[PDB]
């Protein structure tokens, strides 16, 4: 298991315009397109992002490829942040996937309340930081992919997933 196969299991794969748990216009692996109410606008962000006219539809390879981007941009902004970074750098490879899960599904601005979570991950409070992590909105909406994301920083381990 790696972060690719975590986000896929977590995100699923769809070739066409879908919504989002929060109903966002979304496609391929959990790319989100826009948080406008307007179709046409999720369509003209796909086909910006893609480099053609798609018409809303995209190809495996294209999913792909996106999710590729999606996976570093996650990466890239925890190691340009200044409170994300020595967190991340704290953690384990199995624990650094289940924070860029949590940054890919939420973004910075949507991590920015789990302070007291990634203090709790720095002083490697696993059962702590778990109880603290689910004490959120986050947990509350998607408690499934909370749980799972949860489980790997409580144990380190992949068992969730295999699961
Ligand atoms: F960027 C980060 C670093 C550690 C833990 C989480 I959740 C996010």
């Amino acid at each position: 298991m790696n972060i690719f196969e975590m986000l896929r299991i977590d995100e699923g794969l769809r070739l066409k315009i879908y919504k989002d748990t929060e109903g966002y216009y979304t496609i391929g692996i959990g790319h989100l397109l826009t948080k406008s109410p307007s179709l046409n606008a999720a369509k003209s962000e796909l086909d910006k992002a893609i480099g053609r006219n798609c018409n809303g539809v995209i190809t495996k390879d294209e999913a792909e490829k996106l999710f590729n981007q999606d996976v570093d941009a996650a990466v890239r902004g925890i190691l340009r942040n200044a409170k994300l970074k020595p967190v991340y750098d704290s953690l384990d490879a199995v624990r650094r996937c289940a924070a860029i899960n949590m940054v890919f599904q939420m973004g910075e601005t949507g991590v920015a309340g789990f302070t007291n979570s990634l203090r709790m991950l720095q002083q490697k409070r696993w059962d702590e930081a778990a109880v603290n992590l689910a004490k959120s909105r986050w947990y509350n909406q998607t408690p499934n992919r909370a749980k799972r994301v949860i489980t790997t920083f409580r144990t380190g381990t992949w068992d969730a997933y295999k699961n």
